[PDB]
């Protein structure tokens, strides 16, 4: 039973499509599988927006302390913070934040918005070496998951370079890449998905998404006790357009990988 044997058995009883990508960062070793292959990223891709937010504050020090007004018009379908702040401000700092730690679905939008649309996250991702990251739309259409669509995708290996490169990289100055650590660790929504298959000490930052055909993503950085830490891509998806969502899936992927560390 190698893990390569035990994922394909996993993927097989599930019905589904499995990708993982994990990165040891202490020797650069990988373990893959159908990390090459595209999956739609669902709310993983608000971890992009608030990144590239961070970039532009690099370089202008009132950034994020700038003031959003949030509208009953902004609202879309998820938004338990932004609800919050109807007629009020939210700074922009405030809406990554949202947008991470809660998957705020106005947050991301407004993030979006302020950046100047999808494609400007796209010339963001490729300014950070990844040339397979796309976002085509915003919340909520970005969660359609339709199989064979390219819209709104990247490949598990990719995204664990890009991630790697965020949190732990040459990306992002020290102060803002600190900052994206922060809102990740912090997360609210993750316990059932790749936290739920590692020891409970470890410390885990990650951003999940869900949307249609069942699809279930989580994307880690994961800060062992003794041990360099390690990057973790978990993308899963399923060919009926109402299945169920698959946090458990997850957790056993990451189980599976990190036996051994």
């Amino acid at each position: 039973n190698s893990v390569q044997q035990q994922l394909e058995a996993l993927e097989k009883s599930s019905g589904g499509r499995l990708g993982v990508a994990l990165i040891n960062t202490a020797d650069n070793s990988q373990i893959l599988y159908r990390a090459d292959e595209r999956f739609a990223m669902c709310s993983t891709s608000k971890v992009m927006a608030a990144a590239a937010v961070l970039k532009q504050s690099e370089s202008d020090k009132h950034l994020l302390n700038q003031r959003v007004e949030i509208k009953k018009s902004d609202l879309v379908n998820y938004n338990p913070i932004a609800e919050k702040h109807v007629n009020g401000t939210m700074t922009l700092a405030e809406l990554g934040a949202a947008a991470l730690q809660y998957s705020d679905n106005t947050a991301m939008n407004k993030l979006i918005a302020h950046l100047g649309g999808p494609d400007k996250v796209t010339a963001f991702a490729r300014s950070l070496g990844d040339e397979t990251f796309r976002l085509d739309r915003t919340q909520p259409t970005l969660n359609t998951a339709i199989p064979g669509d390219p819209r709104d995708t990247t490949t598990p290996l990719a995204m664990a370079q890009t991630l790697k490169n965020l949190t732990l990289g040459k990306a992002l100055a020290e102060t803002q890449r600190a900052q994206l650590v922060t809102w990740l660790k912090g997360n609210t929504t993750g316990s059932a998905s790749i936290r739920a298959g590692l020891p409970k000490s470890w410390v885990v930052g990650d951003k999940t998404g869900s949307g249609d055909y069942g699809t279930t993503n989580d994307i880690a950085v994961i800060w062992p006790e003794n041990h360099a830490p390690l990057v973790l891509v978990t993308y899963f998806t399923q060919p009926e357009q109402k299945a169920e969502n698959r946090n458990d899936i997850l957790a056993a992927a990451a189980k599976i990988v990190t036996h051994g560390f």
